[PDB]
Formats: structure tokens, sequence, C-alpha cells
């Protein structure tokens, strides 16, 4: 039966993950092992099998990103030296953990806005991601706010963002580029729908006629 | 055989953990069911099963700080309404996500030290704890950092603070009552050894003769 392990777990290792078993104690003593990407091929040793109980265990912390399943199979050995059964196929699914901070796909965002833009006009959009599990968890899921503006001027919150697409507008009126000839935002990502990890960049918008 | 499912996990519900079996089956059908706490009693119904095909199922996301181990107990009923089989006793582990926040244990600690202190001199203690799972992953291992300090004088950084163990010290030279009594540092908690989740308390420290 498929077995799934999270990563980035503490030690101490190894940890068991499961007691492997055939039904062919039948024949008394039987040896354990492995195979596979993970087992005796790289990255090796990352599980390993008691040879004689048959436990099945991790040795080292697993990291989703980078792997997120192994394929094994286990095999069963005589004394004398005769395989018992085919190899079987055992699976193993790495589950996620929140480790990756969402990351904007530039440090600064560039955009313009015409004076006398209706209230409500869309300017432009920020973009980040999330390497974790957007799948099965909340660990990828970014809201974006605002969390700054610079000139606060003539208003201190010239403009909104969309929190879930990262579009910003203009959501007031009074701009000047002869006063103020850009903002800039500072904008936040953060991920479980924008409270946990979070990084920040910039978004500075040129104030045209 | 041990099952286990993550906190949080997004739907669609229900979603298949595992299948149940009696070898009894040779005969005609087999009816499950399940009793314990998440089952039959409260929290009633997070995991159901199958009558026929033996799925045991879970129905909505679950909190591992609600529960992180439940013990339920499979029963097996021929159709014409005898137990085919004793109770056997299911295992789900409900694995970690960091999903808690540090929360000091005040929202102000209160320490005082003598302005004639050497560099080096613990002055005070701030403790958090963290809900999440510190047996088996860093989601709960908790970094201390101050953030801020009130006023700046006569250095910015009188003290320091053990990024493990919370306690406060003494970093530089110049403590004097007469001229400041009274520092008021921002003091930060925050998981995965500093890089994860975070709150913030407040220190108050009295410099006395
Ligand atoms: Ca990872
Ligand atoms: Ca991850
Ligand atoms: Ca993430
Ligand atoms: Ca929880
Ligand atoms: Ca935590
Ligand atoms: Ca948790």
């Amino acid at each position: 039966p498929p077995i799934s392990c999270p990563e980035n777990e503490k030690g101490p290792f190894p940890k068991n993950l499961v007691q492997i078993k055939s039904n062919k104690d039948k024949e008394g003593k039987v040896f354990y092992s492995i195979t596979g990407q993970g087992a005796d091929t790289p990255p090796v040793g990352v599980f390993i099998i008691e040879r004689e109980t048959g436990w099945l265990k991790v040795t080292e912390p697993l990291d989703r990103e980078r792997i997120a399943t192994y394929t094994l199979f286990s095999h069963a050995v005589s004394s004398n030296g005769n395989a018992v059964e085919d190899p079987m196929e055992i699976l193993i699914t790495v589950t996620d953990q929140n480790d990756n901070k969402p990351e904007f796909t530039q440090e600064v965002f560039k955009g313009s806005v015409m004076e006398g833009a209706l209230p409500g006009t869309s300017v432009m959009e920020v973009t980040a991601t999330d390497a974790d599990d957007d799948v099965n968890t909340y660990n990828a899921a970014i809201a974006y706010t605002i969390l700054s503006q610079d000139p606060e001027l003539p208003d201190k919150n010239m403009f909104t963002i969309n929190r879930n697409t990262g579009v910003i507008s203009v959501v007031t009126t009074g701009l000047d580029r002869e006063s103020f000839p850009t903002y800039t935002l500072v904008v936040q990502a953060a991920d479980l729908q924008g409270e946990g990890l979070s990084t920040t960049a910039t978004a500075v918008i040129t104030v045209t006629d």
C-alpha cells in the first residue's frame, strides 16, 4: 500500500515508514532488500530496508520540490540464495511543507497612468510565484497587498491592488505629473491566502498626460 | 496498517484514505462501519467508511492542533447481520502544517538592570510558544530577535537577545538611570528557526542604581 512522508522532518534518523512482509515466511528465513532511485541508485540510500526485519526506513529529510515521489521495489531472498517472490513495487509520496516564500518575478515592476484616469482604472500588474504545493495545500496560495506609497500626495492611498490577481488600479483623483511625477508602491505577496510567508517588491508608476 | 493525512488539505472531499478488507468476502456481502472519536463520537463524521467497498474516507480538512491522532475501529458484518470479524483498530496520524504563529506568553515583559552592569550581563528572559509539531518538524522552532529600542541612547543597541533562549543581555556601555531610566524593546519570535511565521511583544527594562 502507498506510503507518504512529509518533507523537512527533524531527526533522529533513520525513521520507520513501514514493515515489509513476504507471505513466504513458510520458507523460513527471508532476507529483504530494495532497489530504485532513492535506494540503490541516485539519490542513493535515502531509503533503506532492514535485511531481517523488513523495516523500510528513511535516512534523511526529504524535499518535495526536488523529488515528490519515489518508486522502489522490495526483494525477498531465501538463505540458500533464491528469490522467493517477484520484486514488489513500493510508492512513496512526499507531502508538502510551506518552505518556499512567494517570489516576485521582478524586483521592480514599472507602469504608467494618465492624468484624469477614471477612478477604478487598471494601471499595471505585478506577479509572484510560489514553489510549494498548490494542488493539495494553500502553501502556494498568494494574496497581494500594498504596504506603502511614496509620495503620499495628493492622497496617501491613490491606488489599490486586487489581492488575487495582482492588478493595480487607480481608485481616486488628482494625478498631476507636474507636482508628483511618479508613485513608488511597495507590494507584498504572501501565501496561505495572505496569512503565511511573505516577500515584497516595488511597483513604480509614471504619471503621463 | 498505519495511515496518515496532512492537516488543512484542499478539497474536493471526501478523500480516500485506505480500503479496508475482510478475507471473509469469499462468502458473500460484508458491510463495513467504523466507531470512535472522529467517527461516531465527537467530532462526529470526520471519517466515514463506504459500507460495501470498505473505502475509509475523510470528509473535511483536518486540524492537527485539534486532534493529531485518531483511534478508530472498523466493523465487518455479514448481510445477514452477524459480525464476521473482531473490530479492527485503525490509527490515523494527522501530519503538521505550519499554521500557527509563535505566541509570547505575555504582551509586555519586565526586567531591570544596574546602570553599572558589564556587557554580557543577563537582564531578563522572554518566552513564546508555538502549537505546531515540535517533535517531527521545525514548524515550532522559535528564534528570538530584537526589532527596535526606545529610546535610542546612548546607543541604539544597548541590549542583545539570545537567538535560542530569549535571554536578553546588556551588549554595550553607558547605562545611566538619571539620563535614561527606561528602555522599551520590541522583541520578535519566529518559527522555522527564525525564517518562518512571526509575532512581536515588548520588553520594558528599568535602569536601577
Ligand atoms: Ca522543500
Ligand atoms: Ca514545500
Ligand atoms: Ca509557500
Ligand atoms: Ca492547524
Ligand atoms: Ca508555527
Ligand atoms: Ca499545524
